[PDB]
């Protein structure tokens, strides 16, 4: 059947469909992403004066980004439930599109306000040193809104036009060094004239950071990372992308968060863990 | 088939469809607002003790803004998924009128209670000198009102009357034009006797205002800004439409109520 | 087709049906006024301290109003989009009674427990001279009740009986016009030995609830108020009667709610 | 039709069908309920400071008594919308299967976690003079617990096994007696040393407790209350339960929450 | 029917199916489940300021808990109404694919998150002696995933592959088995310097995590506790299951939460 500029999810659905196994895991693992940054949010809100005023923001920030990724994983984990139905005959889960086509695209447009929000927070923490304030936000912004709106046109073509999604992909790929680049410098110059406690949690931010930011990128290449007709192009590789990305969205922004907070505890002059 | 007065995302959706691309952005973006709403409605409760007392009112009408945009565009995102199914044969989406026509209207409707309360509370942060409190209240309220309700009625006729369509548009714009008037106004008395930073926020806040406010008769017009059978009167017409209300809401609600919070706490006695 | 003790919006929808104007302003409107009552409840919360301790359960007892006002108007507002479904043929929205018939009570049901709530709050701001707290309390929640309820059962009738519909009503009138006499009382001495400010706030919640508790007969009446076959009898009329009840609503209880606030700061001594 | 151990709403629902006044009435009656229950979550939580610290828990004890009560009655609500779909060749609402069948065991769930809560809370408010606090909490706890216990088994058999269904009931009603007389006991000892104020608050308690308890038996026997094809084994019955259960637990859960947060102002020191 | 690795409610719902009792019982009961998961998480927050600063983590560890346990455990409860379908002809309900078969997991993934929590949080109020908190915290977070993620494998099979089911099981209990060492080290050296008030407590804590952990295997294996053919694998198995689940939820999360929070008021200096 014609599906277009679809996920490769629909593919599957279309041909091979669903064990059990592949469409509750996949119901589950999205349901659970939602779940945590609700969870999340009740964290932040309450260790809210578990910091000097001065670090607030950084749990408001953090508190700001649960509320949308909640709406939009919920919105992503229904896309799921309604676009795969059941068949009796063969006893696997196949595409429904009465339930609208599955895409990625409710996950992306959180990234796009969560990905600003996040690169910005940790400046409400640490101290820059020789790099201005105002030039980190407006490169991390830039970058973060190019990296996001790059990779979202590419997934639309993850099955339609493989050179379309590889070429987009790049593009995004070069705006995510140059995040990296500028969050290394943002790390670094935070770690000077802080407690070495302070400099470690740093450094365990700057390798959660390096981590889960990888992971993206990973489950964008997902069904092709074991190459045409891989194990990979598969129901498995549809629960290994939605176990990445939802292990990635609690990584980057529910870990990272309570690690912040946790750096923000130990700068503040009043509390102590 | 007989649609009437219809908003064109209906004939578009009735006629050739929207391609999965045009259908899955629309539906990403209208979610996206609605989200955003939810957040700023978190970020405006969370920072009402940043600004001295006096300012915190400003806060507080944010949120009630926030509460109300999250709910409507909640409706209107709705609206759009039952609105148009996927035809297999074809691959695209079509008109379901099982799920009603797409209107617009939750927006607009958004608007009638937002725009009295977002003209209201910059009145809540800044001094008047020239003017009276009550004299702009009572025209910003007036046109306001005035500006939404002939807007509202004019999009019902954006394809089955482009004359009624035009002229109300033009009432509307009337009515517009005064608010950009007065609020120019409240933003120059407003400056006067305070911080240069405070000065240069309510300059940010006064290029925010018109470009987020200047927005909306652009997403009106949108399916005819490339005239008859133009590149617009399409599914990217839609996209077009959509994108640009959602980011006019999102900066004339959210990023206004940011700016003004940040003018409270330069104004605040305590805070710096 | 059999509708029986149904609301005349099903009529017009079984018969002439809605256009998409007549539709979609119903729904626009509906959903508007739940909106209005959630917002509502936040500026209410977010207030509570702006006023002296003593006022403060007004703030609550609005908050309460507004809780319960989000949940029936959202039911309402559902009631409306589920019983009527577009005929893509004629290019209208008939009946669609697979939704249920649609009813107007999912408001009726939010004004008996607002009514206590709302007449009961403002004793929390002003002060009685004459009469007693208990004594205004006991006539507001009896009559208040007795309003609500005698019209909820008219509605019903408000196509199958016309007599029904007029008795029923009629004898919730009086009741209202007796909750008048004792608000005007409450207004006059919540008047005296208080601010110009506060006495001008109180002139204008009298004039609120004169225009906004009226509204309500109006819109019960609204489908004959043009007489037999009349212009309101359609779809203009239905629009009309939602658009009304909304107004009323979002007055009785929101801006009420406001000016006992604003009341409040006025004779707060923080 | 076989519709074996299902609550009398579904036989009535099944033959006769409800008309628009019996399937929207309840329908709005249900819907109040779950709306009443929000309203009364925010007074309790907008109420905790306005008694000592001592007392605060009581006020917590309704909060969390109304988030249950809710969702389990906005869940009994949508379980009635769903079960009975209107047919338009006779203009009555009958049996949908399809939405699953109504049962009231929603409500009796929610009796489960909240009666243990209500009983439990006056002993945060009160102080026993006789009694050990322990003693009194186990008593109603275990009471508590095996009178919805037994009355939860009961009502699946109100049309399928008459005999099941009043033995069961029977059971339930030596519970209910034990509970009466222990809360009997806790208001006496609680009114021991306390001003006639709060004595007076205790007395209308225990007259609200008496009547909203007893109310729950009486809706469990509604459809033969008037024997054998009587007048309330019809859908005037299935309304009378509805409306019953309804105040019941409006006044068990909220009014009662409200005279004793009333109780705790007075015997607050602040 | 081709069912493959599904749950065994399916293969009972698409053979007997379900009668009224079974199917609304279990309903009731899930939907029990969630709504004490909302009303443990207002009480959590409320009771934050009954203990000291050092402690309040606990609080909120604990409304964490109850956030996600009331989102998953609504799922779950969705799951059940959303799979079985009422049949006419016979008055049972009937798998209904077209809703998705029935899966436990949502409760599972709901372990995944909270039993890392559930053991963490203890840590906040009690003081180890000999253990290091880094050492008891990396094998309760370590042996808590590996014994939810083996035992979420091995359900799956519970019926298509009783081998797998068996040993999939068998490592999860050994986790299970390495979670109680810790713990038990963890409770007594909890015990040591601290007042009789606090033993006692940690003594309670000890026996409900003892029980409450140790009725989940018991839920994993219902079908078969009566062999091959027995009562249990049945609507009766079911029925218990889901009964056994919700209990051990509100046992592990709500309860476990409540005596923490007694335990650290007891150990408060305020
Ligand atoms: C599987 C992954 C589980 C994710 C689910 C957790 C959900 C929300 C975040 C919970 C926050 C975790 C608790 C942090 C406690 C902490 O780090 O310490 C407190 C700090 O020292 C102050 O004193
Ligand atoms: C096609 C391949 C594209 C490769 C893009 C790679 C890097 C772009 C980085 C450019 C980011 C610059 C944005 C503007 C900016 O951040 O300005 C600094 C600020 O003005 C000071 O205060
Ligand atoms: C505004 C940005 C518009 C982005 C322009 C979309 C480009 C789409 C694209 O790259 O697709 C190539 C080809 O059509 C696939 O077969
Ligand atoms: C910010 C920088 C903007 C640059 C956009 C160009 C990238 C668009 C690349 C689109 C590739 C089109 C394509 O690959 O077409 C294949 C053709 O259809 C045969 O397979
Ligand atoms: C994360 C994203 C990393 C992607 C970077 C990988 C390659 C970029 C090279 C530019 C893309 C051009 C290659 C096009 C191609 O490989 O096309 C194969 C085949 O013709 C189609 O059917
Ligand atoms: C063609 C469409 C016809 C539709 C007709 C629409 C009429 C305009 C509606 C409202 C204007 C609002 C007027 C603003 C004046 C408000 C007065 C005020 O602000 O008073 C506050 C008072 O001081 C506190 O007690
Ligand atoms: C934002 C709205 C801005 C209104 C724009 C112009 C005002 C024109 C006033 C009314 C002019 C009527 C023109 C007309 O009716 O044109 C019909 C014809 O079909 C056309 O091609
Ligand atoms: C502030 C008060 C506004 C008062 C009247 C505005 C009425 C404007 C109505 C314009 C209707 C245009 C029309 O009727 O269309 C002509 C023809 O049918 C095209 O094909
Ligand atoms: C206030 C309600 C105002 C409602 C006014 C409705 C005006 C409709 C209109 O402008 O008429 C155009 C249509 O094509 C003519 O048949
Ligand atoms: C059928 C025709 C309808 C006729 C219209 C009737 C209008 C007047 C109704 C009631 C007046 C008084 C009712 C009072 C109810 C008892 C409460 C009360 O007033 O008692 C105060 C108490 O003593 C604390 O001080
Ligand atoms: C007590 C009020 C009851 C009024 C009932 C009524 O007016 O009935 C009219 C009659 O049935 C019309 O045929
Ligand atoms: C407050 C905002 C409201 C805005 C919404 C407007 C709805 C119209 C409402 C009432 C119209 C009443 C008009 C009545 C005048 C005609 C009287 C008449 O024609 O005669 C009566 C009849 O013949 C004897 O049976
Ligand atoms: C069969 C009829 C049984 C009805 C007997 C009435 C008394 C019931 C319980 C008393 C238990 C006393 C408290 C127990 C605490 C544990
Ligand atoms: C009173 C003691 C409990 C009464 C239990 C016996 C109920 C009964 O007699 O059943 C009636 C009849 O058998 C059904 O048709
Ligand atoms: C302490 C709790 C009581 C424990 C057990 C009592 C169980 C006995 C109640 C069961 C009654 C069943 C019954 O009455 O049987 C119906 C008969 O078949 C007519 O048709
Ligand atoms: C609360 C539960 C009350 C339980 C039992 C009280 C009823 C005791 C009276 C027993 C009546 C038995 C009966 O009425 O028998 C029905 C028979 O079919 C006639 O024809
Ligand atoms: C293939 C079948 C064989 C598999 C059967 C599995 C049996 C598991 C038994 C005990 C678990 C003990 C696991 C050890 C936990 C280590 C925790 C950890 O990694 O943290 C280190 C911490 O610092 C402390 O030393
Ligand atoms: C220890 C950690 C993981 C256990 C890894 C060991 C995997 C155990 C798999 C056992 C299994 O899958 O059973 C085979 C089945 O019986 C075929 O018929
Ligand atoms: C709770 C977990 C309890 C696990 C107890 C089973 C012990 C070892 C697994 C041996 C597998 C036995 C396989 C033969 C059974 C069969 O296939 O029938
Ligand atoms: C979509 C078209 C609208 C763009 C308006 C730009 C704003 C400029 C006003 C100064
Ligand atoms: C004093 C104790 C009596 C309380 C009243 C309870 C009455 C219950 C009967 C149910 C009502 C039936 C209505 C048809
Ligand atoms: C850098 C990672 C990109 C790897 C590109 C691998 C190209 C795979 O090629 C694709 O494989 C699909 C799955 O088998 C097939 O369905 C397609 O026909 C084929 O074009
Ligand atoms: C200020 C912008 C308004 C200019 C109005 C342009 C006139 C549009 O003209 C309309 O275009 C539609 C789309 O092609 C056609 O379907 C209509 O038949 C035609 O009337
Ligand atoms: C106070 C206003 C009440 C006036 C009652 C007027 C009588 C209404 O008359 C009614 O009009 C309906 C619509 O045209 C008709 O369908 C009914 O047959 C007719 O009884
Ligand atoms: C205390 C009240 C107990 C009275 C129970 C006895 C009444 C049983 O009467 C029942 O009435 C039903 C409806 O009319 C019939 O369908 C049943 O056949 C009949 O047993
Ligand atoms: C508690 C751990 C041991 C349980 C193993 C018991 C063996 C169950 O055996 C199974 O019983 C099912 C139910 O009757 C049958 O349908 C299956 O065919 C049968 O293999
Ligand atoms: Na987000
Ligand atoms: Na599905
Ligand atoms: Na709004
Ligand atoms: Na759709
Ligand atoms: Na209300
Ligand atoms: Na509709
Ligand atoms: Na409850
Ligand atoms: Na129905
Ligand atoms: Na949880
Ligand atoms: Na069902």
């Amino acid at each position: 059947q014609e599906l277009g500029n679809a996920n490769f999810e629909n593919f599957i659905g279309a041909t091979e469909g669903f064990s059990e196994i592949a469409y509750q895991f996949t119901s589950h693992i999205l349901t659970l992403g939602y779940a945590v940054m609700l969870a999340g949010l009740l964290y932040f809100i309450l260790t809210i004066k578990n910091v000097d005023k001065k670090f607030q923001m950084s749990n408001i920030l953090s508190a700001v980004v649960m509320v949308s990724a909640f709406l939009l994983l919920y919105a992503q984990a229904q896309n799921w439930t309604s676009s795969f139905t059941f068949n009796e005959e063969v006893g696997r889960y196949f595409l429904d599109p009465s339930g609208d086509l599955f895409n990625n695209g409710y996950r992306y447009l959180n990234w796009l306000i969560d990905v600003p929000m996040l690169l910005f927070q940790i400046l409400f923490v640490v101290s820059l040193t020789t790099s201005k304030f105002s030039s980190v936000r407006n490169q991390f912004w830039f970058s973060g809104a190019m990296m996001i709106i790059t990779g979202y046109i590419g997934q639309f073509y993850e099955v339609s036009n493989l050179t379309a999604f590889l070429v987009w992909g790049a593009i995004s790929s070069a705006f995510f060094f140059h995040i990296l680049w500028v969050m290394k410098k943002v790390i670094n110059e935070g770690k000077e004239g802080i407690s070495p406690a302070g400099q470690k949690i740093l450094s365990n931010i700057w390798i959660l950071f390096l981590i889960s930011w990888t992971l993206y990128p990973g489950a964008y290449l997902m069904p092709y990372l074991t190459g045409v007709d891989g194990f990979l192009y598969s129901e498995d590789g549809v629960m290994a992308r939605q176990l990445v990305y939802t292990i990635a969205d609690v990584s980057s922004k529910v870990i990272y968060g309570v690690l912040l907070g946790n750096l923000a505890i130990t700068l503040s002059k009043n509390k102590e863990l």
